[PDB]
């Protein structure tokens, strides 16, 4: 699987991360991220695929040793961490037909797992919006933990 790279961009108070949300497959709120153009830095695919995605320029911002990495079936996932970005930000994708909206979400609300439904003897998971955030949400917050405590 080709590589993703994005960014968790947090306002100034650390409480709030901001997310998009697709259509249809992407249908779902997520970290704003994507594929890895061939020969591209992992650093640029970020700043490229957040600009793209929101409006908001993060290469003055990123800080090379501060991402979350995830593999997730066999598809490696980086996130860079970018604090300290206004909550009146105005995010504006370049690409309507990809992004229905953005969004700040309170971090200490998003689930960091989605339910079962041992409520109905059932396997599985029930369907959670945050999907694509999800499997971020508890290395983010010991990331913080760590980092600023
Ligand atoms: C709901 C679930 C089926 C799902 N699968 C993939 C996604 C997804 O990535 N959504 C967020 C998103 C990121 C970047 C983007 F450009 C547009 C949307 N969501």
């Amino acid at each position: 699987g080709v590589p993703t790279y994005g960014a968790i961009i947090l306002d100034e108070t650390l409480e709030n991360v901001l997310l998009v949300q697709g259509y249809l497959a992407k249908s779902g709120w997520g970290f704003p991220k994507g594929k890895v153009n061939k020969e591209e830095a992992p650093h640029d695919c970020a700043a490229r695929e957040v600009f793209e995605e929101t409006g908001f320029d993060i290469k003055d911002y990123i800080c090379k040793d501060d991402y979350i990495e995830l593999r997730i079936n066999d598809q490696l996932a980086r996130l860079y961490i970018i604090p300290g970005i206004p909550k009146d930000t105005k995010f504006n994708p370049k690409t309507r037909r990809e992004i229905r909206n953005i969004e700040w979400f309170s971090i200490e609300k998003l689930p960091c797992h989605r339910n079962d439904m041992t409520p109905k003897s059932k396997l599985g998971l029930a369907p959670n919006k945050f999907f694509m955030a999800i499997p971020f949400i508890r290395p983010l917050r010991d990331w913080l933990s760590r980092r600023f405590g």
